[PDB]
Formats: C-alpha cells, structure tokens, sequence
C-alpha cells in the first residue's frame, strides 16, 4: 500500500543559519560521522551526517530519501548542500535515535541472549524495513545490529534502519501473465539482506554468530571458506531447547546460493515471524 | 513576433495533495500519461493533472512543454511537481482546464458538412500560431493532430490550444548580416513533419475526410503507405469543386513528399489565405 | 524403426491458385491477422496467417513448423512465399480451430470457476504442448488463454497452442555430463511455467493471482506485487481447495525463475496425472 | 493498386534439359550477355541472361523478379541455378524483345527527331515502368534508350524496361504520418527522373542536353555543365517547341535531387496525360 | 562558359625583397592576414601583399585562391612566395591593387538614396559572375559580403572583384549522357550559402538596410538569429513601394531558409532581371 | 588561512524582471558576456548583471565564480538566475557594483610617472590575496590582468577585486604525504604567477616586460621573447629600483612554470609584506 510522498528539496543556505552544530559525535557512518546538532529556533536535538559531495554521496542521499518515507527507516528532516574549503558537501539532518543500537541491546544481554518471542519481535521489525526497501527496489547491503537504532529507551520504542552508504537500486507482454524476470531483471541482489537477517536471527537466539574466526580475528581464510561452503552448526548447549521451526528458518536464509534463499515476502509471512501478533 | 525574459521552470517538491485534491476522473489520455481532474484546495478551482513517471522522456516533455507554455496558443502549465509514488520519482504537470473539447470533436460534429474556406482559415491560423512559436524556439511538436488541439471553452470566442509534448523534440566565424540559416543552426528536418500535419488537417477541414487513408477501413495498410511515399492523393470533385486554386496550391505545398520542398511556418503564416482571417 | 519428420517446403505459387481468400477475420495474432480461406478443390475451410517477410516472420514460421509436429499445437497445412505490393510475404495456411479460445470458456464459467478435476485436465493439455516445445528447445513466451484454442465445440475437442510470434529457440563423458554443460540456456522456458501457474489460479477461482486493484491494465502496485510474489488464496473461493494444488501453484509462481518448477516435474505431478 | 503475385521458384535442373542454348548474342547487359535460346519442346525462341552467382547477381534477379510483375518491364519466364566449372550461376530465361531498342528508333529518325505527340507517348510508356518500380521501392538507376526495348516491330508494340544490373531497393498516427517518418530513403529514385528529362530532350531535337564539345564520352566541361545545370534549347530545333515541355524538362533536369519532379507528378502532368 | 589550359602555381622561394619594396602601409585586413602596400622594384608598380604564416589553412587559401584567380572577377594573384620570417615559414601572396574602394563604401556613400533596379542589377550581375566561376570549379566562397568585393579603380567603368579565400572550401571529394549530378559529384560542402549572401546584398542595394538585423543595433542577437532561421523579413512599404514584384520574387528565392529550395548560380545568372544589364 | 561553512548556490528560476529593473547602460564587457546596470525594484539599489547563454562553459564560470565569491577580494555574487530568452536557457549573474574604476585606468592615469615600490607592493598584495584564495580552493583564474581588477568605489578605503571567471579552471600517512601524492594538478595555477610578475613590472616603470617593437597587439618577435625569457630592466626607469624587487620579478617571470614562485611564497615575501 503506497501513497504520494514529497520529493527531496535540497536547501542551499548555510546550515548554521538554522542549526547549532556541536562537535559531539553521535555515531560513525559508512561515508561520514554523525554529529549532534540543535535547531536554533526550537532548541530540538537532531543528528547530522556530513558527506563530501560526490556520486556515492548523491546516491546515499537519494536512496535514503525514498526509504525515509517508511516508519522503520531513520527519518530525514532536511538535506543541505553547502560549501566548505571550496568543496561542495551534503549535510543530512535526521531525527535522533537515543534508544541505542540493536548491537548494544544484544551486548547488554550477553550469554543470556533472547527468547524465541523476543527474537521474533526484533526480526519482524527489521523485516518491515527490508520489506519496504525491497518493495521500492533498494537493497541496503549493510544490514547489521550496529545500523539498527532504537528511537528511545522506552518499551514501545521503534527499531529503525540507518546508513545507506552501501545501498543500491536493483532495477511487450500481457500484464496478468508476465513473469517477474520479464518485468524487472535485477541489477543487484536484495538476497544479501536476507542472508544478514539469518545472521542476526542466529545471534539473537544464542549470543554468538554462525560464522566467525576461531582465533577472534576480524576475518580469516577459514571464516571465508566456512561462509562460502555454508559450514555452520547449532551447538547443543545454547541451541538445545530452540525449535526446529526457527532452525529451519535460519537454514533457508543462510542458503549459500542466493536464488535458493528466502524472499522478504516469504520471511514476513512465516509463522514464527507473524507470532508477534 | 517579439521575445521577452521568461521565468525558468521551478519544480515544486512538496506533495501535490498539500495544494490540490486529486480526483480519479480521467479528463483525457496523453502519449506518456493520463490527464486527471484536480481541484485547488484553497481556491476550489478546477485543473488538469498529467502524471508521468520520472525518466529522460518525461523530463524532455516537461522541459519542452514549459518553454512552449509561454505562448497563448499552447496549454498553460500552472505548476510542475516532483513527488514519490511506489518508491519511484514522478513528474506531475498541473495545467489549465480546456473544457471546450478537441478540434477532432468539432470535426465529427460537422460530419459531411465540413468547414468553409473562411472557417478553415480561422482554425488553421490558430494552429499555425502555436507551430510558429515552437519552430521559432527550435521545437518540433511531431504529433500535430486534431486529437491534441483543444478549445479553452465552449464559447465562440474560445482559443484553440496545442497540447501533449510526448513526441516533441528540440531541433538544435561569420558576418551576422549575411550568415545563411544552415550556417547558424543546422537541423535534421523534424519541423517539416509539423508542416505535413497542417496540410493533412487543412485538407480534412475543407472536405471532411483525409488525403490518405486505407481503402478497406484498415488503420494502416501497404497501399496507404505507398500512397503517402508516392504523394498519391486527389481533390475529389463533389467536395473540392468549389474550393479555390489558392488553397489547393497551399495544400500541395504542405503535402510535398520531399521535406525540403515543403513550405516553412513563416511562409504559411504570411500566405494570403491564412492572413484573410487576420485582424490588422 | 527410424522416426523422421519432413522439413518445411515453402510453396512459391500464388496462394489464390489453390485457395479462395475471404476477408473474414478469424482472429488477430502477434504479427498478423488470421483470415478465413477455402480450398478451391475440396471447398474445405482453413485459417490463413499473413506475415510480411522479415527475420521475425521467418523465425515464427520456422519455430511453429518444428512445433506443428505435435498434436497439441495448431497444425500448419502449407506455407507460401508470395509478393504483394512489391514486398515478399509469408502466408501460413493452418487448420481451423472453431471451438473457441480457452479465454472464452473461462469467461463463460464466471464466478462458478472449474473443479479440481476439470482444471487439471485443462492444465494437462496445456502442459503437453509446453512439454513438446521445451523438449525441442523452444519457449513460447506468450502462453495465455487467448492463445489456446479448441478444435471444435464438441466435448472431445482438443485444446491447441497457437501464435509463435514471441517464440524463441533456447540453445565430457556422456553418462555423467550435467545439463548446464551440454546446453547452457538463456532461462526463457521458465516464463512459460509462470504462465501455467497464473492460468491454473484463474481456473480454480475465476480471478488472477496478480491484478491492478483499480481495474487498470498495469499499475506500479501490480508490478511490485509480481516482483515481490504478493498474492494470496482468498478463503471464500479457496476454502475447499486442496493444499496439493495450492503447493503446485506456489512452485510455479516462484519469483526466482531457477526456483520454478520444470515442465517435466509439472507433467509428473500427481494432481496433473489425476486426469488419468 | 496491387495484387497477390507468385514468389520466385529457382529451378535446379540443368537448363539444357528444357532449352537449346545457342551462341547467338542477342544483347549485352551490365552483368552478363543475353543469348538466344529455344524451348526444346515448343521450339519457341527466348533470351537467356547468364550471371555468375554472387550477392550482386542475386540482387538483380530478386529485384527484376518483383518488377517483372508489370507489363512495362521485360518478363522473366524462369530462373535456373546451375553449376559450370564448379561455380554456381544464375540463368535468367526472359521473353524475346525483337522490336529493337528505343536507341535504334532514335538513331533511325536522326535530325528529323520526334513530334511532341510521338515523344509524349514514348515518355508515358517509360514513365509507367518507372512508376511501378518507384511504387515498390526500386530505383532502376540505369534508365537510358539502350535499356528500353520494343516487344515487336509492329506499331502496337510495347516499350519495356530491361537490365536490373544497377537497380537498388530504396528502403529498410496513420493519417498524419509524413513520408520521411515512414520510409527514410536508403537510395535516390531521383536519378531515374533526371534520365527521363535527358531522354525527353533527345526525343524532341535529336541531341542530348549535356555532351562533350569534342565528341568525348565524358569531359571535365561536360561534368561541370551537368553539376551547374548548363544546357539550352537551341533555336533551330527548339523554336516551335512548346514552353510546356521546356518547363517539364527544366523540372526533371533540376540539379538538386530534392527539387526534381517525382514519378507521380510526371505521370499526372498534362503533357504526359495527353497521350490517352 | 568554356575553360582553357592555365598554368599551375609556382611558389617562388627567393626573398620577396629582391623583387618588391615592402611598405608598412596597411591597405586592408583579411580573414587570415593583413594586406600591405608593396611596389614592384623594377616597374615601380603598386601591388597588395597578404602575409600568411605557413600552415594547412594558409596552403588551402593560396591553393583555392590560385584556381579562382584565373577569372576576371576574382582579385588576381601576381605571385606567391614561401620565405622565412622570424624563423617561421610563411606564404606571401602578391595580388593586384583594387584602389576603387569596397562595395561597402559605395553602399554607405549612397545612404537612404540606395540604388536603382538598373544599378543594383549591374552590381549583382558582376558579383554573380565571380560566384558562377567559383561554383563551376567546385569552390564555395562562404564569406560573400560588401566588404570583400572591391572595385579595380575609382572610374565608372571599374570592375567589381571578389577577394579573401580565408573561409573558402572545395565542395567535392554510369552512362555519360544520362548521369545525374548527385551521381557524379555528391556535395562535401554547400555553395548555397553564397546564394543567400547575394539575396542579402541585393536587398541592401535596393533599400539601404539589411533584411535581417538586431533591433537594438547589436552585432548579433538571439532575435536576429531566429529571424534568419525562420525567414522573418519583410519589404517595408516606404522604400519597397515602387520596387517590382520580379526583383522581390528573386530575393524571396535566394533568401529561402532551406538550402535545397534556394536558387542556383546558373538560374540567378539567367534571370531576366540580372540579364537586363545587357538588354 | 581558515575556511568556514558557506552556503551553496541556489539558482533562482523566477524572471529577473520580477525583482530588478534591467537598464541598457553597459557597465563593462566580459569574456563571455556584457555587464549591464540594473536596479533592485524593492530597495532601488544599483547592481551589475552579467548575461550568459546557458552552456557547459557558462555553468563553469558561474560555479567557479560562486566558490571564489566567498572571499572579500573577488567580486561578490548577489544572485544567479536561470531564465528563458528566445526559447534558450540563460544564466543571469547579479553582482555588486564596482564603480571605483579598473586598476588599468589607474595605471594609465599615472603614465610615465609609474608607482613607487611601496604603493606597487600594496597593489600587488591585494591582487595576491585574491590569487591565494583561488589557489587554496584549486582554481586558476588564467586571465589575471589590470582590466579584470576593479575598485569597489572611488573612496580611499576602496578594495581591489578580481572579476571575470571566463577562463577560470578547476585544477584537480597524512603527516608525511607529499603534495603531488594528494592532488596531482589538472591545469596550472603558475600562469597566474606569471601575470603577477607582468603587472608588478608595469607598476614600477609604466611599460610591460614583453611587447611588440612596432606597437602590434602580438608579433612573432614578442612571442619568442616570452618563450625565451628576453626582457630587461632599462636603466632610465629601473636605475634606483631595488634588487629585491628585481629578483622577485625574475622569479615570477621564470619561463619554466615549475621554477616559478608559488602564491604562498609570494605572499610571504618581505617586499609584499612591507605594506604592513
Ligand atoms: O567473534 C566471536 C563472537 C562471540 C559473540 C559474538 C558476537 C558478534 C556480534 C554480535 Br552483534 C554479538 C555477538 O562474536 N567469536 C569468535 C571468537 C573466537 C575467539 C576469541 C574471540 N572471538 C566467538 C567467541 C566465543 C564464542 N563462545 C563463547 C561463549 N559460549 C558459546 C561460544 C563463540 C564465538
Ligand atoms: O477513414 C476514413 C475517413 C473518412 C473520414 C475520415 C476522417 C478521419 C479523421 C478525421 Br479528424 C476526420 C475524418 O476518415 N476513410 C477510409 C475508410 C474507408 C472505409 C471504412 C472506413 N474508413 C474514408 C471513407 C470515405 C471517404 N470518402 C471517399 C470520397 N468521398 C467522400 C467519402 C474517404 C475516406
Ligand atoms: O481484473 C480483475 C479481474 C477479475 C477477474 C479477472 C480475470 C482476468 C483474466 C481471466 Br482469463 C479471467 C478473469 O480479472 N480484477 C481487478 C479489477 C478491479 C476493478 C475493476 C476491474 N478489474 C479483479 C476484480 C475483483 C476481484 N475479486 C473477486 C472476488 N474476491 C475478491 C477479489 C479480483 C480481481
Ligand atoms: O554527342 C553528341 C551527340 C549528337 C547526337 C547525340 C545523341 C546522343 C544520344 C542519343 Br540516344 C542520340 C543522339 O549525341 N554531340 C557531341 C559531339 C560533339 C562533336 C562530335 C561528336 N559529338 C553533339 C553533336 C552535335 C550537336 N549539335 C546538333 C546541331 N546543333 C548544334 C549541336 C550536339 C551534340
Ligand atoms: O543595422 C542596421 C542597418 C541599417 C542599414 C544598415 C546597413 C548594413 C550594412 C550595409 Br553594407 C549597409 C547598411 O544596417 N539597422 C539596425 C539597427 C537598429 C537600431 C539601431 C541601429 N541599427 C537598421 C535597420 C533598419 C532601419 N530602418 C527601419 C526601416 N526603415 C528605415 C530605417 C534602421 C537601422
Ligand atoms: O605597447 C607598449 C607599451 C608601453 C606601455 C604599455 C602599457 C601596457 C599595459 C599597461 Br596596463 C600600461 C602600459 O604598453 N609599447 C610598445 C609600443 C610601441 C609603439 C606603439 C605602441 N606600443 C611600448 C612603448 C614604449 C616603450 N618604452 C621603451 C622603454 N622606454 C620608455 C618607452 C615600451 C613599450
Ligand atoms: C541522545 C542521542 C543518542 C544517539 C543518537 C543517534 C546516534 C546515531 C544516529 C542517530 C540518528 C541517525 C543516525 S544515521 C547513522 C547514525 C545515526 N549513526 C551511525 C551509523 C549507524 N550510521 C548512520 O548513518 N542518532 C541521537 N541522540
Ligand atoms: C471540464 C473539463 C473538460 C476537459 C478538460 C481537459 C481535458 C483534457 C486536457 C485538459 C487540459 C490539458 C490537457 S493536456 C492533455 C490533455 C488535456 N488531454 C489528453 C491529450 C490530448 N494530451 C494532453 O497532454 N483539459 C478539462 N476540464
Ligand atoms: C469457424 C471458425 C472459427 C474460428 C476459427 C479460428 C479462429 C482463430 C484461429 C484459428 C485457427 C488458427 C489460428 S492461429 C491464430 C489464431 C487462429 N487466432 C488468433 C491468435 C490466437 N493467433 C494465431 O496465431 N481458427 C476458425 N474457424
Ligand atoms: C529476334 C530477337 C532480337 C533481339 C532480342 C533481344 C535482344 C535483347 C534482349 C532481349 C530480351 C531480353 C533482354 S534483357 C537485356 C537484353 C535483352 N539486352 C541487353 C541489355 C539491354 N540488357 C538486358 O538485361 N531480346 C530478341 N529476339
Ligand atoms: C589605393 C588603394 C586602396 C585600396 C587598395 C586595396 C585594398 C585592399 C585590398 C587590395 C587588393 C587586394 C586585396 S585582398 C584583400 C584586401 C585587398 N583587403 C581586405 C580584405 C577584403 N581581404 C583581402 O584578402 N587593394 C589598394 N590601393
Ligand atoms: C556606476 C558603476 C560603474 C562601474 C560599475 C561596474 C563596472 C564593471 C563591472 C561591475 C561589476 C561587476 C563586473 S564583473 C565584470 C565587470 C564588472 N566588468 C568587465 C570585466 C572586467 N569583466 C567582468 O566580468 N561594475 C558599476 N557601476
Ligand atoms: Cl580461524
Ligand atoms: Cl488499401
Ligand atoms: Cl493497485
Ligand atoms: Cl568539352
Ligand atoms: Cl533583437
Ligand atoms: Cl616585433
């Protein structure tokens, strides 16, 4: 169900005319740091992402804007094109997400990890952001708990997808019978986002990832070949009481062949995900 | 024919629904999009909305229509919006309403009767004013046909306006006084197809039927294609008996199969038969 | 002992020497209109498709000829190469299919729709035409009710696939060579399988799995529902429908063409072989 | 208007099975000599053009065949593809044109030349062959007295266009589509119109509008006179010649091909129309 | 119009100062170089010298001009020298002197009075003779204007001569009697721009002002440009009232915006209004 | 030298005549367009308008001028409009007025008298401030000359400002990275350094270091004297001129651009800094 949304109007006035820009770093993005800023008129707190103008920065702003129209993606308040040291730069003003990352909520749990009902609620809210992106032909390509931020510390807080630094747009017949591959032959794979959901889901349940380096390295040749081969297990200490329904859902998202992988529509209609209502 | 400084196109980014109430009543069907009926939320005034999915062809239609819009004989653009729908950008052209019906309708209403040389000269002058403006700003409409010329109102003082820039195309070291046109701006003869269309419309106004058609009611047939390529048409005596040598020769010059042999819009607008209905 | 079919012999004499060509339009094809003609000697009625000679017309005639050798594809009687208006043209003489299209038989049923046994018999006869094409490396690419015509109005009438206007040709130790090593294919046959899934859905309920909500021919919503695989089996009509046929439809309506069911798997499915 | 014509069926049997091929040369074409042959069964005399098979020979046969369907172009009886010295060759069997070339009837008249009435009739029959070719998108490109032969010596003989050695195909909202939008011309039919202007001039006085002053075949002066459009109507011969035909010639001898008269305009000109 | 055997161009290599006295008095300014006043050392006679730096464009101007020089209506080249000056090769074109002033001066001197149809047809006929020669030898001048047409002397029997081949371009890269022009030589450039220039000069001769100009006295304006492309000009009634429809139709045919619709030089030279100059 | 956050260029689309009264009084002539006198309709304030037809070179002038405009030594851009005229897009640059005259007018008014080392260093320092800004933001003006340096007012507190970006061009471990590794230069800023050397020479004596002996605009001799580096400091005028400024001129008039002095070295030279 889609509606008529407004287009992006890039403001050209200096951002300092409207906002007080502090040097408090709220976070670090793929293509730029996120600073804490304040509206000069309302005194309201906002987050500012600073990108040097270039084709990759123009893509991030453009794709984030189209996605922003969804309650599960971090809202863009304004976008400014300003000059600094004779170089153009894009300044994205976004809403504040003070509830912390999903990475933090995961670390705070530790070895305790989450229940199948707690994990299905988290996965359903991540899946709502992915279903929106995929429905508007956008693959996030960097879905991880560090990029999913809570709006507030409250128990009614919304989990929001952020950082479109790696995002990519993924795009003579009778309408009723036209096959999907005939309509839009895919430029990029959304299926990499499905693999990320499988990785996050596995972590939510036991507290560790399905693939890692045995000696705590960031990446190792062994970790790479285990990913390529699909070499992972559900260790018995933590995975003992976990249902074979969620074990099979993870198996379908961690399929090494992207065309064998589960789609976002299938994931959002899975009983284990829909249990949350 | 004097030019002035006109404003550039400022595409509005706010959602069109903030300013207008968009109805689903289809006012007409364009080359690249349907025209719907909308209402200004503040003034309650009725407007027409053309919806195009953003792409290079849609950007061309909006850009060329805007430059042409600056003429009283082309449908006026009130505003242009760039909005999102289904995660895709789209251009929404708000235009004035043309409730007087198409010139095609006024043509079927006349049937076998057709129009007089004074009535046709009236109509052809107003189409020619729209074409003279486009050609003067290096734009070839490329789809000049009665289904695209609409009347502003049903009144007898209504203006005939050119619409739909779905096929429009832009057509573009010496002493200024003496420089030949081909030296200034070399063009690929896109404008001359608009001159051919005037010849076809002129022929239909004077007799009720077209110079070229398929004998067995087909939409297009190989025989009809060869008749256009060869320049095989006639002025059947029942209807063309009373028609002057002057307008028959004007039609012969617009229906020249060789585009370089065809009459220009300046020559057409200065032809005595077209100037006969000119209020000096 | 040695099973071989004859090649296509394009006749060059004027078609009017052998047939009386009427202007009664029997139907409208992708690349040409079908006319009603009569054999001058036998007075028998035939259908004539007229194509202007060109590479696309030569492809339609060539692929339809190879397919014609199957009882489930409209038979070609003769092919003529004649001149008209100084242009070469291919005139395909075919058998008459007076039983009406499957589109008509579907519309005539309306909300009543078809039983699981009636639909499986229709699907099995469509599948026989597709299995033949795929076995000779031809993808039809326009499989829809409008291109499936019945031979006669009788209850023993055969459903035949027509119009090869979008058809396209799709093309170590022998025992162990994998299919992708022998003939690497474009992935054009799988769109025919999607078409079977759509026609099967329409048969069991009377409406398609994907349509524009506001009756449009095509809408951005309809496009994204196809790409996402957004369809359901509404409970009023799909209440008593078996989960066997629901699973068959799910496998043909897989958005990923490589995940889709092959014609061989479809023809060996118990619900399709239920017919016998 | 146009009708359904038969296509070309190239015979593969040896031509000597059906005809006796004599060595009497009937004429010399652009790409081959025309020999005198006889039907073995009927003893009837025919003309045979021999071309070595190649793309240019295939073009001549193909374009001549499409044109042959007109009473003003030399009729093709049969076309054979045979082998000689291990090379394929096309043998075109045509009807005999024993009435002599238009070149001969011109030379035989000499200084006497033709009347405006006689020249109008000749020009109308040449124009009928050109109107057919141009209507089917073929430019002959070698229109000249030597290529226009009479069927017989009788006064009711038909003048026929021959030799497609230089002929070339000129191509790849309905009511309002301009000609240049339909078929943008690959070649110029315009040069055949220039040739009609030259022949018409020769018919009225006995000499051409452009020639080399020192009897040469071609000279730099003759070339610049053609490019400039430098010709006149000398008073002894063109004194009593009407300004109607002088204006017709001026319109066909326009140096700018797009300014030149079309075949439709030529065939509807009162001076040409007067014959019938 | 017949042609004869002319001698080729022999570029002299001796220093020009061996044969001529070169003064610094500038006689005029050309597209590619200034025209100086020189004197033949032996005969003491007055000559004009164009100095071009040697390069492919200069070699083209000399080559093209040389071919055209073999005509009484084009400024004659007396000699061409290839010398070294400032360590660079250069071409020095010695031409005859045209002391009668430019046609531009004769036009300015008349002012509002302009020229009669008899006077204008004599001027136009002499310009047309230079263009007919160039077009016959496949050369388009491409800068035909009153400033490039100079008179031989101040006398009333003076000949008008075409000068400056700075923009000139060569326009070229079956049965003889019947071969069409487009089959012989298909165009490399169009001569028809020269025909447009004749139409403009003819309009100025008959009335005193051009058919196309900038309304605010600018050298060139977007309005002037679109008036040219469109073919937007008129024959204002004060001046064009008594002007014949024969010469107005001649101007209309030369100012056709479509070059293929435009009149050829042969048609122009055989037009009764142009031929009237010799009854 | 510190940089700050500046606003980007917002090209206005409304007709300029809605906000300004455009007069035909020509204030000056630029590289790509004439500068006219205009008045703000609301404030009645006087402004300068440069009119350029939209094209890549015009878009470059506006874009580079805008980035440079952020410096007090470059003519300020008030607004930029994109309007239509004769169906063609055009860029209308509204700038502040510089009514104090060009540096050129000041140099001509001095004549043979010339300027002392102290006032010539003051002029050079203010030109160098505009060049230091451009070079710091990777822009080479490429047309630095007294005609393009205008005074804001006739007052004694007037600022000398650089104008006309008609020839301007963009020229593009942290502690240890060499400049050539960071930004390898696309064009050359060093031609602006040569221009400062020429202007400095003129200020001190009244004539340029390179000129045509026979008063020509440009001559082959003048060209080879520039390429060779053939100039001198004639004794009448350059007798009491310091060897410090003679050496500064020698370093800016180095024929090899890589041997030439940078803007940072020029701005830190004692003779330039003497002004304070
Ligand atoms: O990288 C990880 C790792 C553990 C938890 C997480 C983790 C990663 C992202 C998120 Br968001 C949230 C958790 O990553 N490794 C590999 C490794 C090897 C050697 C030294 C360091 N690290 C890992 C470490 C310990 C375990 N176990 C100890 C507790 N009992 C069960 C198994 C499993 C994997
Ligand atoms: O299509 C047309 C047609 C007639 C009028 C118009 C027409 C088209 C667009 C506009 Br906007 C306005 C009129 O089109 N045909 C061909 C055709 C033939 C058979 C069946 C359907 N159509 C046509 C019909 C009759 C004639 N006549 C012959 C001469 N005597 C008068 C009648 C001419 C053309
Ligand atoms: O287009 C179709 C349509 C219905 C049936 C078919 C159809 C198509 C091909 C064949 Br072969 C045979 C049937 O198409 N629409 C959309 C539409 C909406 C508005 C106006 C026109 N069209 C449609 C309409 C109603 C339903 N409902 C039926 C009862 N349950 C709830 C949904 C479903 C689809
Ligand atoms: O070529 C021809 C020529 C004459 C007749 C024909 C001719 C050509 C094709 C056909 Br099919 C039928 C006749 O061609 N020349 C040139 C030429 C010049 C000198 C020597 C040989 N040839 C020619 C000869 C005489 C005249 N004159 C006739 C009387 N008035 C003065 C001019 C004109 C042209
Ligand atoms: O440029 C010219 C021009 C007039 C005459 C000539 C001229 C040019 C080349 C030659 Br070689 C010989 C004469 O040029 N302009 C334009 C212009 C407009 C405004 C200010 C400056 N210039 C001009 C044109 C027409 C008129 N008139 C209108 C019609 N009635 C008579 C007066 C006046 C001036
Ligand atoms: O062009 C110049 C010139 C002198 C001053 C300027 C000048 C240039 C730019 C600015 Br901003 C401001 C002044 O230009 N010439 C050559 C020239 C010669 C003849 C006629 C025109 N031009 C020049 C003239 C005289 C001298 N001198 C030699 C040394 N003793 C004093 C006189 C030097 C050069
Ligand atoms: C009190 C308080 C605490 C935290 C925050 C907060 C922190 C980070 C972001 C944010 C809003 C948007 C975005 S976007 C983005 C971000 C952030 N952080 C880095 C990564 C995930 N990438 C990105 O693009 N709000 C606000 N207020
Ligand atoms: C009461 C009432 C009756 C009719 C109309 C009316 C109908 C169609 C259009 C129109 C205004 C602009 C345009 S533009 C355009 C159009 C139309 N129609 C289809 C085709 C010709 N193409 C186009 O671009 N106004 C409005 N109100
Ligand atoms: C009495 C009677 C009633 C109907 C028919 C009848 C109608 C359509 C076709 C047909 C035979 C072959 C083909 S082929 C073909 C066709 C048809 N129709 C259009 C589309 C589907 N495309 C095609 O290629 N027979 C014959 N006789
Ligand atoms: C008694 C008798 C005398 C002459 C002829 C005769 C001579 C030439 C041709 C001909 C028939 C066809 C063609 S075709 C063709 C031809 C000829 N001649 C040469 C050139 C013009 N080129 C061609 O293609 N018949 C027949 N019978
Ligand atoms: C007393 C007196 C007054 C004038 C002249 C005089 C002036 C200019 C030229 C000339 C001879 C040849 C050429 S050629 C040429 C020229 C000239 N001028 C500039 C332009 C038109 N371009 C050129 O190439 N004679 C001679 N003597
Ligand atoms: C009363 C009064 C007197 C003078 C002026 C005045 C003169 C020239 C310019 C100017 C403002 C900007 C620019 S920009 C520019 C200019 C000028 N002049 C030509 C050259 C240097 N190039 C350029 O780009 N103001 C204004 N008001
Ligand atoms: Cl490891
Ligand atoms: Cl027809
Ligand atoms: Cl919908
Ligand atoms: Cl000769
Ligand atoms: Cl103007
Ligand atoms: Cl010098």
């Amino acid at each position: 169900q889609f509606h008529v949304k407004s287009g992006l109007q890039i403001k050209k006035n200096a951002i300092i005319d409207d906002y007080k820009v502090t040097s408090q770093v709220l976070g670090l993005g793929i293509n730029g740091k996120v600073l804490q800023i304040f509206n000069k008129r309302t005194q309201e707190k906002f987050a500012l992402k600073m990108l040097q103008d270039c084709p990759k920065a123009r893509r991030e702003v453009e794709l984030h804007w189209r996605a922003s129209q969804c309650p599960h993606i971090v809202r863009i308040v304004d976008v400014y094109e300003n000059l600094y040291a004779g170089r153009k730069c894009l300044l994205i003003v976004m809403e504040c997400l003070d509830g912390g990352e999903l990475f933090s909520r995961i670390q705070d749990r530790g070895d305790q990890a989450f229940t199948e009902r707690e994990a299905s609620e988290i996965m359903k809210s991540i899946g709502e952001a992915i279903q929106y992106l995929h429905s508007i032909n956008i693959a996030h390509r960097d879905v991880k708990p560090e990029n999913l931020l809570y709006t507030s510390k409250r128990p009614n807080a919304i989990l929001k997808l952020t950082d479109f630094g790696f995002a990519k747009e993924t795009t003579c017949y009778t309408p009723y019978y036209v096959a999907p591959e005939v309509l839009g032959p895919e430029k990029y794979d959304k299926s990499c986002d499905m693999w990320s959901l499988g990785v996050i889901m596995y972590i939510l349940l036991c507290g560790y990832p399905p693939f890692y380096s045995n000696h705590g390295l960031a990446i190792s040749p062994g970790m790479k070949t285990r990913i390529r081969m699909g070499q992972y297990e559900f260790p018995n200490p933590e995975w003992s009481e976990v249902s074979e329904e969620v074990k099979m859902l993870i198996r379908n998202l961690l399929k090494t062949e992207p065309t064998q992988r589960m789609t976002i529509t299938e994931f959002m209609n899975h009983p284990w995900i829909m249990q949350s209502t």
